[PDB]
């Protein structure tokens, strides 16, 4: 059953509850273990393991939040119960489609069928949950005016996301972006993610200028609210809970849901439930896997329960595309133009009919610099900044490798693919005579 979380959906730019009609307001927390040759995920699945959520969810009813949000699934995995144990508490869950080592690369971005195959898998083993409030396409890809050209990348993520879920069976959950907090950057990204006609379904923002005991105008919220007045999709603090003053007396969850600031933002989530070496948690796991307590955790206790924020109702609220920004060198170099939704069929031809073939299971760089300088690359090069992109760069990395090997047609013909290395190989199906 899920009856304590009807789904929530998006009208404007609020939340609200599907069934009741009232806005829906974060009150989050950020919920995400870590590990301190490849037989087990790098992340770990906590939503996966029931001998974990079920210890946590305890203390997250104590804090009082009602969304949590997590960074890496294993689709392959089950999480229905954990899933159904957050919707008895009323809880929901905001989802990173990517995984540290699956993401759109800020310093050489791609939007691949290796990519978008994970964002599928981690929709097709989500969607079925009425309390998966959304999807975050991307986490803090463009973070500074050095790696702009990235952002056309995730917005094609997020057409692509959006329009996987359209096509399927599922409820149709929204897909957002996660942001940082770049001074230079931030007014632009947020313009980006609204523009021409793909659109993130709301954003977050990393949120950190609050420290200690701040206040509306001097922290910076004042402004940040000012700027965010009228935007056109929910926004609200992703993260939260700078950390330079402890214990964190949260003071800025009073700002976040009070009247100022209710009427622009939908919430936020602190950062995070668990104590990894880094003070920013309210808990610590001991060495007996229990849960011991921190200083925080009291303080964003009785914050939450004092936040009351004043909303508005679907009905109240019922009673021109947005230009993107300008290219400027050294400062905002994304283009309106995007990659195009990346093609497995085509891609998977690659696989069947070029003659060499390189296998996943540092020697990137050196074998595309190489081969590059053989034959022409332009087929596999994605140019966020010019809006250029080339037929094959929505291919995987060894697939656009080994379209360039093959690229072999020295014309010897002779079934020797011209690079010594032991992951190259004839592929024998190119014989056969998409
Ligand atoms: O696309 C982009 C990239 O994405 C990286 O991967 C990120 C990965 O870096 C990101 O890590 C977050 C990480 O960003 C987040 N986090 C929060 C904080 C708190 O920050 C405090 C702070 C705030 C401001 C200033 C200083 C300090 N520190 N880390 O913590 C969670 C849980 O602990 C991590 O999962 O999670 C995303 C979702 O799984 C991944 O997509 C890739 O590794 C990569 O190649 C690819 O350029
Ligand atoms: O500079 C790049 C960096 O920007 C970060 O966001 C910053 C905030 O960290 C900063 O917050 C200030 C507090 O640290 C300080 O204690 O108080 C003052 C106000 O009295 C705050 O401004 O504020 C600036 C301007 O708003 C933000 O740009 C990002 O979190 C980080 O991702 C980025 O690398």
């Amino acid at each position: 059953s899920f009856e304590k979380t009807p789904a929530i959906k998006i009208v404007g730019n609020k939340f609200f509850d599907s069934e009741s009609g009232e806005q829906f307001f974060i009150k989050g927390i950020a919920y995400q273990l870590q590990r301190s040759g490849a037989f087990e995920t790098s992340y770990i699945d906590a939503l996966a393991d029931p001998k974990i959520c079920l210890r946590d969810i305890p203390f997250l009813k104590m804090l009082g939040v009602n969304t949590l949000r997590v960074y890496a699934i294993d689709p392959t995995k089950s999480h229905d119960i954990c899933m159904e144990a957050l919707s008895a508490e009323g809880m929901y869950v905001l989802l990173d489609l990517s995984e540290p080592d699956i993401s759109i690369n800020r310093e050489n971005p791609s939007w691949d069928v290796h990519i978008f195959e994970r964002y599928k898998s981690v929709i097709d083993a989500m969607s079925s949950f009425p309390n998966l409030l959304g999807y975050f396409a991307g986490n803090e890809v463009t973070n500074d005016h050095t790696n702009t050209f990235a952002s056309p990348f995730v917005k094609a993520a997020i057409r692509d996301a959006k329009e996987y879920i359209s096509h399927s069976n599922h409820r149709k959950i929204p897909v957002g972006y996660s942001t940082n907090d770049d001074a230079m950057t931030r007014d632009n990204l947020a313009r980006y993610f609204v523009c021409g006609d793909v659109k993130a379904d709301f954003y977050g923002i990393n949120m950190y200028e609050w420290c200690g005991y701040s206040t509306y105008g001097t922290s910076g919220y004042r402004e940040r609210t000012k700027e965010f007045e009228g935007y056109p999709i929910p926004v609200f603090f992703s993260e939260f809970g700078c950390n330079l003053v402890r214990p964190r007396p949260f003071t800025e969850v009073s700002a976040l849901y009070g009247n100022k600031m209710s009427s622009v933002w939908s919430g936020g989530l602190a950062y995070m439930y668990f104590e990894e070496e880094n003070e920013y948690g309210v808990v610590k796991i001991n060495d007996n896997d229990g849960v011991d307590i921190l200083p925080d955790f009291k303080n964003l206790k009785k914050e939450f329960a004092k936040a009351d924020p004043k909303g508005i109702t679907e009905e109240e609220y019922l009673t021109e595309s947005v230009e993107c920004p300008h290219i400027a060198v050294g400062v905002w170099e994304a283009n309106e133009k995007l990659p195009e939704t990346p093609d497995r069929s085509k891609c998977a031809c690659l696989d069947e009919i070029l003659p060499c073939e390189i296998v996943p299971f540092g020697k990137y760089e050196e074998y595309f610099s190489y081969l590059c300088s053989k034959v022409d690359c332009s087929d596999i090069l994605a140019n966020g900044k010019t809006g250029e992109y080339g037929e094959f760069s929505d291919c995987s990395v060894e697939q656009k490798l080994s379209l360039q090997l093959s690229k072999y047609c020295i014309g010897a013909n002779d079934r020797h693919c011209p690079l010594n290395d032991k992951n190259v190989y004839f592929n024998l199906e190119s014989l056969q005579p998409c």
